[PDB]
């Protein structure tokens, strides 16, 4: 079941923004959104693709564990935190594209395609460069499809090892306190219009889990913080978090 709650539209417009938030109550098996159509609108995943990319790299032995160090290749890029050594945890944290492009080249077209078919991930189309298709290739995924994929990961039901799924869920850790845990990944798609931002993941409570997927128009990088801020306004209104 899916319910549209148009009162949530204010969380976008009052931030001078436009987008969709999708929530899924795991215990009750019910979904909610401010915009049913945009909840099903398919976009480039951009850096949210680091979730499936991590899983594939781990399960094929491209990445040995969350401590293996991926050396900076010495090229100075415009994002300062990219110009250093990383492991899987910090590469996720800082959304280090060049590390994951190396992952993708080592995975290769055939294995990448097979894995995304097995994951039932979006349109399963990797057309483009093997090392940039999630940024300017043919792959597309909607917010509700992100939730489908995340629910499989949470329950260790994807067609990779349990170990691989546990490690990626560790690398997705974003916030934790006495009230909730958030495991999630941001995305920022700029190479093809429309420019958008993503935030997808879930909120762990003592007695339930709330999955979420949001995207929003992102004409400038100045609004990137709104990905989390808008989502948290929805979570607070629904009393999922204080
Ligand atoms: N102007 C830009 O092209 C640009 C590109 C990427 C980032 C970035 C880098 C690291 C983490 C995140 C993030 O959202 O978590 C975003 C910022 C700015």
């Amino acid at each position: 079941e899916w319910q549209e709650n148009k009162s949530w539209n204010a969380h976008f417009t009052e931030h001078k923004s436009q987008g969709v938030v999708v929530l899924w109550n795991e215990n009750k098996q019910q979904g909610f959104t401010n915009n049913l159509k945009r909840a099903n609108q398919a976009f480039l995943p951009a850096s949210t693709f680091k979730i499936p990319n991590s899983l594939i790299a781990l399960d094929l032995g491209v990445v040995k564990d969350e401590h293996q160090v991926f050396k900076w290749d010495g090229q100075t890029r415009d994002i300062a935190t990219w110009n250093r050594d990383h492991n899987l945890i910090t590469a996720m944290k800082y959304s280090v594209v060049p590390v994951y492009q190396e992952f993708a080249r080592q995975i290769g077209e055939a294995r990448m395609s097979k894995m995304l078919h097995a994951f039932d991930y979006g349109n399963e189309d990797i057309s483009g460069n093997v090392d940039s298709f999630w940024l300017d290739g043919g792959i597309r995924i909607s917010a509700t499809e992100q939730i489908s994929f995340l629910r499989k990961l949470y329950h260790n039901k994807l067609h990779v090892s349990e170990r691989s799924q546990r490690i990626v869920k560790q690398a997705m850790l974003t916030e934790a306190n006495g009230d909730y845990i958030i495991r999630a990944k941001t995305g920022y798609s700029t190479r093809i219009e429309p420019k958008i931002g993503w935030w997808v993941g879930w909120v762990e409570l003592d007695d339930n889990v709330w999955f979420f997927a949001m995207n929003m128009d992102m004409p400038t990088s100045d609004g990137l913080g709104l990905r989390q801020a808008i989502t948290k306004e929805v979570l607070k209104q629904e009393k999922i978090i204080p």
